[PDB]
This record gives structure tokens, C-alpha cells and sequence, in this order.
């Protein structure tokens, strides 16, 4: 079965041919990082930086999302939320409306779980996520977020476009540690707990346009 | 109204006469530690050490606990748990048996809450807890625990007697930082997240008997 009603219908082949899917899409530095020869960085305590996605994932994903185009979100209330009251709103496209959510849960189950289990010894996961979306920061649509906290055990944060060549801005800002992340990488991911210890704030974009993928796993 | 069918009935006066209850039982230095002129210590990353209970409350609580006698617990399976299986058993007296549950929840709601809201800015608590007990460590019946995690946002650890004078043992040992807590004080408290980034293990006791008090707040 190979449906062709997509710009890149190959992206749906995660179930059918997982090995070639990983070969094409997953960043080539992932396996070496997982087996433990460095690569991963700890810019701040209890924060880790390991590369996950290759450029093809990034460009094809932004292509698909821009093909959808419908940039909902921004209002403090919500209908996608059962409670109907977002703590902070963002202009977002959730994976539920695109139909890609199941593949994303499969990706989180297979290629992120082991990384966290090896990074935090003694922690056991099943990689359950309910809220997952891609956020766009534009200097005119929406500024960066206010300081807040995340309703999940830890949050997976992945960039989607190259800083400088397309946009200029900043990354995260950890208040309690005076930590600033200033140069996000295109193919890397950020892992940090977001319930109690880490009060984080978003740095403001100045020129260009940036895309960020965020997921809440283990709520 | 006054119930005199207790060894120390004044312990149950946290609802009628809050001010005198606080003046007699709560450690005197609590207010100073709350308003922020030191005292509160951070021996290891994201762990805190501030005084909560004075000597009178500790001694009376210990005596009232030992009066009950039935130091149950020890089997891997459980009857006090809805699921019916402990991950790790320890000799404990759940407060629900002795009736002190409501007053303990009141104490957590009144005194701990503001203190933990001050320590971690941007966090809002309701001090709702389900698991709360007192564990007796003894070199004869049960030594210390295997390394593990906790099923709560953060845990409160309070000692109930003096080190060296009545027991010789050890505190906690944090695996991911190589942190050792050498000398617990009598009435002080220990706060630390207990789900993701604190893989802690308790040291074993060799001489005499020691008491600690735990509460898994914010399930
Ligand atoms: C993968 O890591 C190696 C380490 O030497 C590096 O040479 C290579 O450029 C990396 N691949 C990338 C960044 O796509
Ligand atoms: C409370 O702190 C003061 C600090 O000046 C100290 O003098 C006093 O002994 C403390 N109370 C105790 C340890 O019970
Ligand atoms: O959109 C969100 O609320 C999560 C993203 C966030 O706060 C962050 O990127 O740190
Ligand atoms: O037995 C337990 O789980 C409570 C005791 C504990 O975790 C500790 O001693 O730190
Ligand atoms: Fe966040
Ligand atoms: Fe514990």
C-alpha cells in the first residue's frame, strides 16, 4: 500500500519500511550519539543537546505544513483543548489536523525513548504524548513566550530551520540558572524537565522567520 | 470541644487554636527561614534544607507512634494500596490508621506551601497529598533501601530524632551528582524533586534506631 495524495507521500512510510526511513530521515549522528561516544552536550545542568533529525525531515516537514497553511492559534481560549483555556496561546498547527500524529508518536516511541533512558539512568518510559505541535515565531505575528512552566515530565524541543541564513533571534532562557541558549542548531534537539526545576523564557526573534517543533511527553 | 482520649491530646488542636499550636510545636526559626535571611541551605543541586518542627512535636509524635504498636509493612504486596503491590516495602504506619491524616494535610497546606512557593518562583501549589507515613529504620529488621525513584512531584523528608545520641547511620546518597547527606538534624526538612532528575538512595544504619517522616505531595 503506497498512497500518493501528498506532496511527499514517502513521509508516511515509517511503518512500512522503517530501516530505509531511518536511513533517509534520521540524522546520521544519532546512532553514534546513542552508543555513547560524546556528541551530546550539557550546556546547563539537567539540559541535554543531541542531534535527532536530518535536513530532509526539516525541509519536507515545513513544506507539508506550509502546504496546509492554516495557522490557527493565538487566542487565549481554545476549542482543541478540552478545558478551553490555554495558559499561553501560540500560533500552532497540531499534528492531529494534518493526520501525521500517529507517525509522530511512533517516532517518539522508537527513537527518543532509548535516548532519554540512557541519559537519565533508572528512568523507564512508554513515550506517551498528547499535545504536539510546530510553532512559528515571526517578528510581526507573535513575540516570544512569557515565563511559564510545562505540563509534562520533560519536553522535546527541536529546531526546523537554520539560524542566520533564514532568521535571527534567540533560544531558551533559564531564569534560575542565568542560562541563555543563543545558537540553536537545525538538526539538534533540546531535552529538559519543565514541571518544577526549570523556569524557562523565550528569547525574541529579530529578523527572519523561525520554526520550532515542541512536544509534551509523559504528562 | 476537646478530645481527651489521647496520650498527648494537644496534637489535635491545629483546628481550634492555630496560633498556640504554631507557637508550641513549629520550630521557632521557621519564620526567619521563610522571610529569607539565610538558614535555608542547598547542600546539593536543587535540594533544600530548612527547619519545620521543633523538639516537642518530634518527641510527642514519636511516642504517639510507638504507642500504636502494630508496625506493619514489609511484604512486597499490599492491602493499603488500591493496586495491591508495592514497588518497595518498608515498615510504615500510614497516618490513616492513627487518624492524624487531616491535621497533617492541614499542616502541609498551611506551612509547607508558602515555603515551597517562595523557593521555586513561578510555581503554584495546592499541597494535595495521598501518601504520607513514618518509617522506622533498624539494623535488625530492615536495612536501608535500594536506589529508586518516587511517585510524586517532590518529596518531604523530616527526621524525628538526633544523630549519634540515639542512632548511628547515614542520610541519603544521590547517584547522579555523587552527593552525600552526612548529618540530618532533628527537626529540619529536605525538599527535592522525585520523578526525573534525582535518582537517590538511602544509606544503611548500623547502631540504634532512627526515624524519618515522608510525604508524597502533589501526585
Ligand atoms: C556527524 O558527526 C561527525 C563527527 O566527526 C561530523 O564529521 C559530521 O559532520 C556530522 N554530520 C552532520 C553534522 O551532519
Ligand atoms: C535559631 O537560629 C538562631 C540564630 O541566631 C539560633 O541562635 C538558635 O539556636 C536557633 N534555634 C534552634 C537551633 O533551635
Ligand atoms: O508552546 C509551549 O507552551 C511550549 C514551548 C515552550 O514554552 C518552549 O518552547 O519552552
Ligand atoms: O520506602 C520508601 O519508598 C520511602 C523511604 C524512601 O524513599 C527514602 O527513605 O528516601
Ligand atoms: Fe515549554
Ligand atoms: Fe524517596
Amino acid at each position: 500500500r503506497y498512497d500518493t495524495e501528498h506532496l511527499h507521500p514517502d513521509l508516511w512510510q515509517i511503518f512500512d519500511n522503517p530501516v530505509d526511513w531511518k536511513e533517509q530521515y534520521i540524522h546520521e549522528n544519532y546512532s553514534r550519539a546513542l552508543e555513547g561516544e560524546g556528541i551530546v552536550e550539557q550546556p546547563c545542568p539537567d539540559v541535554y543537546w543531541f542531534p535527532l533529525l536530518s535536513e530532509q525531515m526539516c525541509d519536507e516537514l515545513v513544506a507539508e505544513m506550509e502546504h496546509y497553511g492554516q495557522w490557527s492559534g493565538g487566542r487565549h481560549e481554545d476549542s482543541r483543548l478540552a478545558g478551553g483555556y490555554e495558559n499561553v496561546p501560540t500560533v500552532d498547527i497540531h499534528m492531529k489536523q494534518v493526520g501525521y500524529e500517529d507517525q509522530w508518536l511512533q517516532l517518539l516511541r522508537t527513537y527518543v525513548g532509548p535516548m532519554t533512558e540512557s541519559l537519565f539512568p533508572g528512568y523507564h518510559t512508554k513515550a506517551r504524548a498528547v499535545m504536539n505541535f510546530v510553532v512559528r515565531y515571526r517578528p510581526d505575528e507573535q513575540p516570544s513566550l512569557r515565563p511559564h512552566h510545562d505540563s509534562s515530565t520533560f519536553t522535546l524541543n527541536v529546531a526546523l530551520n537554520h539560524k542566520g541564513l533564514d532568521y535571527e533571534g534567540g533560544g531558551c532562557r533559564f531564569l534560575r540558572y542565568d542560562c541563555v541558549i543563543s545558537s540553536p542548531r537545525k538538526g539538534w534537539a533540546l531535552l529538559h524537565p519543565g514541571r518544577l526545576t526549570h523556569y524557562h523564557e523565550g528569547l525574541p526573534t529579530t529578523w527572519g522567520t523561525r520554526y520550532i517543533m515542541v512536544s509534551f511527553v509523559d504528562p
